């Protein structure tokens, strides 16, 4: 989808909030700890380039999900280290050396495919991924790690770091987290040589298991001011939500009792009422399950009535308003606020998904 | 999100399927009927520019949701008429006039605001929207419409068309559909001068209510080979889905009973089994509610086990397969097929939203 600047629907991104969030996390981790800003998925829908430029001088490096996301940052002028967190294609070892990226290595088969293809590996920097119980990617046994470490170093790869990832750091129970931490430590303890940069901590590990931090933290959701646990756990200190989502009224009508709104005619006015149309819909990532959720107009909750269309929603207003009146979908308006977490809860999902699905059709504006 | 060509996740768009679907619709409507290709929301996530260029010679116009989508078509050299379906901003009308876009006009308040800005509207082409029971945008009263048509003509605006839209053309029951149709016809009958180009028919109306077609059809879902009713109604003739979604294995392991996958550790292997990782996740629009749905690998259904991550899913394979083995998420694979309708039903949504949410991180390739 192409950014639509001539439509009044927009996402506002408070870059200072992101900076402040990084500061508050910094104030609460040990002194030498490296801060890696996770800006995968276009900085969780906030804008990877604009966010990276705003905060570069405050972090030690970036993390992205794939090499194309890293390339995007390099082309824009970002100069700090970038770690690609997932598996890369064989056809991208050469690029890492040319753009100066660090790659994650997670399995023997992958290394053996790279060796078979006979690519030169000499300049390459990598981190080894350990699967300590997330079951997603990484070496699962100590012997596998060392065999991989031996084989990489001998083809001249620099094995710089080693990391794992936690599945349950954002839950009340700490049993699964503890089991993973111990697995990871035992695997590190059995290596004859441990890579110099060891890291395991996502946002939730940083916020609730601060005493378990290794040499770096990978800051995601918290950087954007989002509670990684959603509504489950209280933050140990305040985070400011970076992203706000707004639009305006483009049609306002009074309808008599009996009038139906939307596909399926699933909503029927029981009395005379004011119905307004707002130019956002599911192609913008305001999904169909937002029906009956409220937006804010002039400090008041207005329900989305009838089905969400591809490009438009109809809402019920408490009275007549002019064309162009501001609609707040995420953010504050009057004395009321809607958070991305509140949106995720309504949809039965997590705030990560809400912000990522905000489509590129909505322009991002920065302040 | 930026297209990631160095990752093996891609959407294949068969332009020949789209061509055949338009031809198929043409064969089942009167020979004189104009066909307008609806390519809002980046052609429902299929690629508005590439789809528009592929089919331009076979259609009489394009429909988009806003001026910026219209500009994107023009800047790529499309020359056919472009109708903007939703309300346009007042500040954007001068730009629209320079590009010869056809704008939708839906309310008197809007027209008044436009005239208050003293911008020259001479030669602007518009269509009037009639709300006949969609309750979204458009004139609801016969006299509202003629006041509008009069005000516009007095300022040199050319009123070329008039349209309405149906809320329930894709349902078994025809009651609401018929009331809308009669309301529309009653409106048109009450005007002293009906604009030349009358249209009302979306995909569902075109498919299931052929006898109701006016001068033109607006082809949406059916053009992409998608059943507008999902699984509710049988198609009157064959449609070929245009979009296939595929990826590849990037990690493969065998885990014993007891091993857990994904965030929250919500899936625990109850037997030794093969688990592979595929680089697609909810930031690509493969949403978290896809957990426990299956993808296809080597003609076999393989469930998504554990939570969907932002960039990755883990699936259970029936035996070992090498890295790079193709995964089909939407499309055919061996003797099996997964449709966007099946995906939609699983999520409790409609196929429109499935394809619209496939983010731009997925490159489109055109066949």
């Amino acid at each position: 989808m192409k950014a639509s600047p001539h439509r009044p629907t927009k996402a506002l991104i408070h870059l200072g909030a992101i900076r402040q969030n990084i500061q508050q996390m910094g104030a609460h981790i040990p002194q030498g700890t490296l801060k890696l800003a996770v800006v995968k998925a276009n900085a969780y829908g906030h804008g990877a380039v604009a966010v990276a430029k705003a905060i570069q001088d405050d972090v030690d490096g970036f993390c992205v999900s794939n090499i194309d996301e890293a390339i995007e940052l390099r082309q824009a002028g970002l100069s700090k280290p970038i770690l690609i967190l997932g598996v890369s294609e064989i056809e991208a070892v050469a690029l890492a050396k040319e753009y100066d990226f660090t790659l994650t290595v997670a399995g023997l088969e992958w290394i053996q495919a790279l060796l078979d293809k006979e690519v030169d590996l000499t300049g390459l920097t990598v981190h080894l991924k350990i699967d300590s119980g997330m079951g997603r990617i990484g070496f699962r046994e100590a012997s596998e790690v060392e065999q991989a470490q031996d084989l990489l170093q001998q083809h001249g790869v620099c094995v710089e770091g080693i990391f794992t990832h936690f599945a349950t750091a954002d839950e009340e129970s700490d049993d699964y987290f503890n089991a993973q931490l111990e697995r990871f430590k035992t695997i590190l303890a059995s290596m004859k040589e441990v890579p110099e940069l060891v890291h395991a901590s996502n946002s939730a590990t940083t916020l609730w298991h601060v005493e378990t931090i290794f040499n770096a933290v990978r800051m995601g959701d918290a950087m954007y001011g989002l509670n990684p646990s959603g509504a489950v756990l209280d933050l140990p200190y305040d985070l400011i939500p970076a992203l706000t989502l707004e639009s305006a009224l483009v049609h306002v009508k009074t309808v008599p009792a009996g009038a139906c709104m939307g596909y399926g005619a699933t909503y029927q006015a029981d009395s005379e009422q004011v119905i307004a149309t707002v130019p956002i819909g599911y192609a913008d990532g305001w999904t169909r399950d937002m029906q009956n959720f409220s937006v804010l107009v002039d400090g008041q909750a207005c329900p989305i009535v009838g089905r969400v269309s591809m490009d438009q929603i109809t809402i019920r207003l408490p009275k007549l308003y002019p064309l162009g009146t501001k609609v707040t979908l995420i953010g504050s308006n009057g004395d009321k606020e809607i958070t991305a977490t509140q949106v995720a809860t309504y949809r039965v999902t997590i705030n990560y998904e809400v912000v990522c699905l905000l489509s590129d059709r909505i322009p991002r504006e920065y302040y």
